[PDB]
């Protein structure tokens, strides 16, 4: 690791932009009341690459597919990560009961 967490360091412990923990919180909302997960991929399809889609194409399930989308973007960067975590809420507002302002 690194001795001096404060300035700029990649991966604090088990990730940075996106972790497996957050990936579960997302599916947890769909596992209860499913509906659709296309708009989430249709928007990420651009940020992702043709070769990357192959890794996700292997997954037939929809729920599991979302888990892969986070694994790729989670390592890509923050510019795409913020879009993914936000897209899930921006595309599926029903999942939340009011983003609230403060």
């Amino acid at each position: 690791g690194s001795s001096g967490s404060s300035g700029s360091s990649a991966l604090s412990r088990n990730g940075s932009f996106i972790t497996k923990e957050k990936k579960d919180t997302v599916l947890r909302q769909v596992r209860l009341d499913p509906c659709d997960l296309q708009p989430i991929f249709d928007d990420m399809l651009h940020f992702l690459n043709p070769e990357e889609l192959r890794v996700i194409e292997e997954i037939p399930q929809a729920e599991d597919k979302l888990d892969r989308l986070f694994e790729i973007i989670g390592v890509k960067s923050q510019e795409a990560s913020q879009t993914l975590l936000d897209s899930v809420y921006s595309h599926l507002p029903d999942l939340l009961s009011g983003p609230s302002s403060g």
